[PDB]
């Protein structure tokens, strides 16, 4: 059950074997472990936080070796803490894997590490809490800050237990009737005013569904709120970590009645019905559809509100979850954002591509944004959301539509 013998990463790649990081997906994205350490994972390598093993079936973790190409008796370097390396190796052995190794100098050269262009946008709860205590953090914000909730409606569960310091934003303050669709840029001044929000202070935004707050955070770079960021995995990685909380009605909140520039500072991220139209039947853009395969082949709308069935013609699927509530293909075990290859290559598939103009759409809106949190995140530097999606574009039957099962 011992480990087979230690390869450096030179020997693991002139033997054509895999890396498998073992540490929460935080710090394979580029969260370093302590200020200034190495930042990243090693080139190719997998992410198997053994925090996650205790939520993956023997039939989930044999689906994510064959998802990565990992050979039955290929060698495979494992990193990380002692324990999560254990953890990791045995779960491997007992899928099968034959040649389990550690990567004796894994993350020994920072400069050689691999990360997210804009890991920091998607912050963990750590973090939080660090910076909510005063303390120095990695990419801390330029200056002032709020942490935000998003939900729908008045607030529920927030009531009971917040993150401490967060305000509470309904998502019905940037949305509205008739198409839901964001309301208009003088209501949008509003509402940062409100929620005291210039251009330059920063927000973490979390939701109990990481979806919420992405619409709302979506919204805000396109008003020109500058640095906008998520909490990975929401309000239940908060939750299980063990960190405080508090209760009760959201605390009064200092109004900015001044923006500092004009609204909307970024208007580019986000597409009306004709600009959408524009990106199909291309090599160089695409629009997305981040609906369920049952919404893509038209066999729901996916909305109780929503009579048409079908998808936009020449839209391109950018995977997204069971049911129209759900994104379970962008998401780790945990609820944190899959891996950046990961996404890239399912993206890949489906003609999706970094290089292209990139507009994601669903319903209405909501996991478009997830996706483009991701996808900015990612460094993809054409990317927006197609606000109207299939509510917008079947309200009008002229506008061609796709139905049934069919590929790339």
């Amino acid at each position: 059950a011992e480990l087979a013998k230690p390869l450096t990463l030179d020997q693991l790649q002139q033997q054509n074997g895999k890396a498998i990081d073992t540490r929460p997906s935080a710090f394979y994205n580029g969260w370093p472990q302590t200020l200034n350490g190495p930042s990243g994972h090693e080139l190719a390598a997998l992410n198997l936080s053994a925090s996650w093993l205790d939520k993956m079936s023997t039939e989930q973790l044999n689906a994510w070796i064959k998802q990565h190409n990992l050979k039955t008796d290929a060698p495979v370097a494992l990193y990380g803490n002692d324990k999560d390396v254990d953890a990791v190796k045995t779960r491997l052995q007992k899928a099968g894997l034959t040649h389990i190794s550690i990567l004796s100098d894994a993350l020994s050269e920072p400069s050689r590490l691999q990360k997210l262009p804009h890991f920091e946008q998607l912050v963990y709860p750590q973090w939080l809490h660090d910076l909510q205590q005063g303390k120095e953090v990695t990419a801390k914000p330029a200056g002032d800050w709020k942490v935000i909730e998003a939900a729908w409606g008045a607030p529920k569960l927030y009531l009971i237990s917040h993150i401490p310091g967060a305000d509470y934003i309904d998502t019905n303050e940037v949305e509205s009737e008739p198409l839901w669709n964001k309301v208009s840029d003088e209501q949008l001044k509003a509402m940062l005013a409100k929620h005291g929000i210039r251009h330059d202070t920063t927000v973490i935004l979390y939701g109990r569904d990481v979806y919420a707050a992405a619409r709302v955070a979506q919204i805000m770079l396109y008003a020109g709120v500058k640095d906008v960021r998520l909490l990975d995995g929401g309000w239940q990685t908060w939750s299980d970590a063990g960190l405080p909380v508090e209760r009760g009605t959201p605390p009064k909140v200092k109004a900015e009645p001044d923006f500092g520039v004009k609204i909307p500072a970024q208007p580019q991220l986000m597409l009306d019905m004709e600009q959408a139209r524009g990106l199909l039947h291309r090599q160089d853009a695409s629009l997305v559809s981040i609906r369920s395969w049952p919404e893509f082949i038209g066999t729901t709308s996916g909305y109780s509100y929503i009579k048409p069935k079908g998808e936009i013609a020449g839209a391109r699927w950018g995977h997204a979850g069971s049911d129209s509530t759900h994104m379970e293909d962008f998401h780790n075990p945990d609820g944190t954002m899959r891996s950046a290859d990961d996404i890239t290559a399912m993206w890949k598939a489906w003609n999706i591509k970094p290089e292209q103009q990139v507009s994601f759409y669903c319903g209405t809106g909501w996991r478009a944004s997830e996706t483009f949190m991701y996808a900015r995140a990612m460094g993809w530097k054409n990317v927006s959301v197609y606000d109207g999606g299939w509510y917008e574009w079947s309200s009008d039957p002229k506008n061609p539509v796709a139905t049934g099962e069919r590929g790339p």
